[PDB]
């Protein structure tokens, strides 16, 4: 057979109490399609973090799920112009491959300041920071190669960032910065996992790297819940925080490895090390050339 990659939590039984065949699985699970030869259900079983085996059953196919989703909603305050085009996840192929370095990290969501602080100062010999790049001026205090890589050039540096040697960049106070493919690179090598401050839009140059990062998304489950994880911040800033987030999974699903939701930020903190722990290897998860 081959593998798949869910990309949205799917369970019949819970969500009408019809009783089945049907596996359930949540976002992130990797299973294992054993005949998909059906246009409407495959057979599969899920990928355990240790026995394959389990439960052989059935998952809608990308055909019925993507029938389903657009059958839902949508003249409505219609402009004329073209809408967000449609767009339904399902599944993604993937393959088993062997990496010989730390994956670099990236968490994203409500309080992934603190989730980054904390495994960096909890865990100094397994989780650090890469050193960016930026064209401002070298100040008294600061060391080149320590606290940025100096770069005399902005000519120079435009031309890297146009030649995507940078996972991520931007300009601030008239200067560019930006964390290069090299920078983290040095640090996966060294069997360090790379924490990243970066945008959900780096995972696909990183995976173009061959360095493979685990991103983590932290979901809110609403306003409310905000509140819970992160009670050091105004209900004020707590209603964008969580509009953010919305945003950011609708636009940047695909590109999670996984999603972590809880009561507290405790535990959060502890499901984000629990999933670093199941991602990091040797043996990954990967996206596969072969095509639904």
């Amino acid at each position: 057979g081959f593998y798949i990659r869910a990309l949205f939590d799917y369970d019949k039984t819970k969500d009408c109490g019809f009783l089945s065949q049907a596996l359930s699985f949540r976002f992130g699970d990797v299973l294992h399609v054993i005949d998909a030869g059906d246009e409407e259900w495959w057979q599969a079983r899920r990928v355990h973090s240790d026995s394959e085996t389990d439960d052989i059953g059935f998952i809608p196919s990308k055909r019925r799920v993507e029938r389903r989703e657009w059958s839902r909603l949508k003249w409505g305050s219609s402009s004329g112009s073209q809408g967000r085009e449609d767009s339904v996840l399902s599944y993604e192929t993937v393959t088993q491959m062997e990496v010989h370095y730390a994956r670099p990290i990236i968490i994203l969501g409500p309080t992934k300041d603190r989730a980054n602080d904390d495994l960096l100062s909890e865990f100094p010999d397994k989780f650090g920071s890469c050193v960016p790049h930026t064209t401002r001026p070298k100040r008294e205090y600061e060391i080149d190669g320590r606290d940025y890589h100096f770069v005399s050039s902005r000519e120079k540096m435009e031309k890297d960032i146009q030649a995507h040697k940078f996972i991520e960049a931007g300009q601030y106070n008239s200067h560019l910065y930006g964390t290069s493919v090299q920078s983290v690179r040095e640090v996966a090598e060294q069997g360090k996992h790379c924490i990243l401050d970066v945008s959900a839009n780096a995972v696909r140059r990183l995976q173009a790297a061959h360095l493979h990062p685990i991103a983590i998304f932290i979901r809110p489950r609403s306003l409310e819940n905000v509140l819970e994880i992160n009670k050091r911040i105004t209900e004020e800033q707590a209603r964008k925080a969580f509009d953010r987030a919305t945003k950011l999974e609708q636009e940047f699903t695909e590109c999670f490895s996984a999603i972590v939701e809880g009561d507290s930020f405790e535990e959060i903190y502890h499901k984000v090390k629990r999933v670093i722990e199941d991602l990091s290897g040797p043996y990954i998860w990967v996206p596969a050339r072969e095509r639904l």
